[PDB]
């Protein structure tokens, strides 16, 4: 109440054409169906399925004056219940639906995982919405359709070249399973080729899906000029202001080179890596991020001479312990490690030469820290340091938009310090920069501002999985950060190597694969870390974040008999502690 009150209030008048609805009501039905026959876009809200619907009903009455529902309104302005809709004629009321003020009800800065999706749901509850997104090529000339990072550059054409190396061993795998297999070589053109076909389908179906929305997509690049209004830059080079009620920045991040002699004039990065016309050779990749060993990861199985420039430690902020296992394994199957090293100049040796079939060569210099210097000579340098948000070039300094590091600081329904400037997805500091998490931001977003709905979205236990050749998933905290905060005396940890059983055929090295859960003895033995390495971590992983949000403890995994034979079930019978000694 009160503060309450006012909050839907803000809803009400953000939204589009909204209408407060019961399921077993009989006029909510009548207005909704005439709404529909007449094209008219909106956007309800079913009290029945909430359970704090009932404050919803009281909090009404304080805004309009009207017991029951339905209850109806076009952008601010109530229009009333049932037998006030009906008065209105069948022109008047579609002229009155469209009133506007400005141009969309929302604008959305970046066509990624998250723009994407905001965009398609507040659609669905009766936005009219325009979406800019412009990819600006990166130095070595790349560019790519709609979708955002995860789909042209990202996730999508990373798993599958991970797939790709993956099946290397599944063939070396394949010969102590009774088949002859010679396997042959690796043609990497033809890889990119099929992954190219893949992310131009669903550059096509992304396309399709907002204009069978009605939203706009607009190929332009987005700058904020004031609250209510961007300026639109497009392909061509023309200039258009579009004005809006509510603005959303969703323009993710680019990969960070750093700041050396031939950075970005001879080295590549993720942009460019999935869409190479040519085998990227004997490749050097700087940085120990997830994207950096990933890569290295599926390239050395497909064949290339591979080698990793770390500055100080792998995977920061992850679990140092499984980031250790990550690495060791990633060395004992040919990636090469130089640690402590960081890149100090690219210089061109030599050219390529497409007429005819051959590749350029790059002298990279390095400080070897003590320092004994660093020099050697490579095809491809990929640099794979960090990603920088989006924040620059939107004109966030015209709305003074706040921001921290770099990243648009957001509140916990995603809103800026100017109240009807959102940011979703990666530029936020909300949360790890992921897909699934982008996605939904969006979808509850497009619920609270155009359902009225207070759907937030948890991002708390998160799950995560890194795609090295074998493969790390985590949910929670890792060892370190778990001791630290609740303390040494408050956590014990289970663990265990193993083995899968498809291993054991083909005699590959036994006790690799690793499980460890974190446990707050304080706090009911409750699970507040979960960390797995080995195949098909995403799979073993994603069902135990459910159980954690549901507070899972020790005693709840235990109480869970497994499936057998499965990597997954040693998480059901795990004994041995770290504090023991016990060996694992
Ligand atoms: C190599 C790699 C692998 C990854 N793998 C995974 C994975 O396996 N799983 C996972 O969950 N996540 C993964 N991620 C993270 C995931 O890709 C991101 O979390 C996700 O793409 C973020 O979505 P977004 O909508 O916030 O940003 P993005 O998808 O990047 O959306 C931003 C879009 O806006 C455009 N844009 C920028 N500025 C403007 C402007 N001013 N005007 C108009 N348009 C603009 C950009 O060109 C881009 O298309 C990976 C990332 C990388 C780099
Ligand atoms: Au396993």
């Amino acid at each position: 109440s009160a503060e309450q009150v006012e909050k839907l209030r803000n809803k009400i008048n953000n939204a589009a054409v909204l209408v407060f609805a019961k399921s077993f009501c009989p006029y909510c039905k009548k207005v909704m169906e005439r709404f529909n026959n007449l094209k008219i876009p909106f956007g309800y809200l079913d009290l029945d399925l909430k359970k704090n619907g009932s404050d919803y009903q009281k909090m009404l009455q304080e805004i309009t004056g009207r017991t029951t529902v339905p209850q109806v309104f076009f952008r601010g302005e109530f229009i009333g219940g049932c037998d006030d809709v009906m008065a209105i004629d069948d022109d008047t009321i579609v002229k009155k639906a469209n009133e506007m003020k400005y141009d969309y009800d929302m604008v959305i800065i970046g066509g990624g995982s998250g723009g994407l999706a905001l965009a398609k749901e507040s659609a669905k509850s009766g936005a009219k919405v325009a979406l800019l997104d412009f990819v600006v090529p990166t130095p070595m000339g790349t560019t790519w359709g709609l979708g955002g990072t995860c789909v042209n550059v990202g996730c999508i054409p990373k798993k599958l070249m991970h797939q790709a190396a993956l099946l290397n061993h599944y063939m070396e795998d394949a010969k102590s399973f009774g088949w002859d297999v010679d396997k042959g070589p690796h043609d990497w053109v033809k890889m990119v080729e099929g992954i190219q076909d893949h992310i131009h389908a669903l550059n096509f179906g992304y396309r399709s899906s907002m204009m069978n929305a009605n939203v706009k997509y607009l190929n332009a690049l987005g700058e904020i000029v004031d609250p209510h209004t961007i300026k639109t830059t497009n392909k061509q080079g023309i200039v258009k202001n579009i004005t809006t009620n509510t603005i959303i920045v969703a323009t993710g991040e680019r990969p960070r080179y750093p700041p050396i002699p031939g950075a970005k004039e001879y080295g590549i990065t993720s942009d460019d890596l999935f869409t190479l016309d040519h085998n990227p050779g004997k490749t050097l990749c700087v940085g120990a991020s997830y994207v950096s060993l990933e890569c290295a990861g599926f390239l050395s199985s497909i064949g290339c001479d591979v080698t990793v420039m770390v500055r100080s430690i792998f995977l920061r902020g992850f679990d140092q312990q499984m980031a250790g296992l990550i690495s060791d394994y990633i060395a004992k199957y040919g990636v090469k490690f130089v640690r402590p090293c960081v890149p100090t100049s690219v210089r061109c040796l030599e050219e390529y030469d497409p007429e005819s079939g051959k590749l350029a060569i790059y002298e990279v210099e390095g400080k070897h820290e003590d320092g004994t210097p660093f020099k050697d000579t490579f095809n491809t340098v990929l640099f794979a340091v960090g990603r920088d948000p989006c924040t620059t070039n939107i004109g966030l300094q015209n709305v003074d938009v706040k921001t921290t590091n770099g990243r648009v600081v957001v509140d916990d329904e995603e809103r800026t310090n100017v109240p009807n400037i959102y940011a979703i997805g990666d530029v936020s500091n909300a949360g790890y920069q992921l897909t699934p998490l982008a996605i939904q931001a969006g979808k509850n977003l497009a619920r609270r501002l155009y359902t009225a709905d207070d759907c937030r979205t948890d991002y708390t236990n998160v799950p995560t999985t890194v795609f090295t050749p074998l493969e790390y998933g985590c949910i929670g905290l890792s060892e370190e950060n778990a001791i630290s905060k609740f303390g040494e005396d408050n956590i014990e940890v289970f663990h265990s190597y193993f083995q899968p059983l498809e291993w054991t055929v083909p005699h590959r090295p036994d006790n690799t694969c690793y499980a460890k859960l974190i446990i707050n003895k304080q706090d009911d033995n409750r699970v507040v870390g979960f960390h797995v390495f080995g195949p098909n971590a995403g799979e073993v992983t994603q069902g135990y974040a459910v159980a954690m949000h549901l507070g899972a403890r020790k005693e709840d995994f235990d109480r869970t008999i497994g499936i057998h034979p499965t990597c997954s079930e040693t998480f059901t019978t795990l004994r041995v502690t770290k504090s023991s000694g016990a060996s694992a």
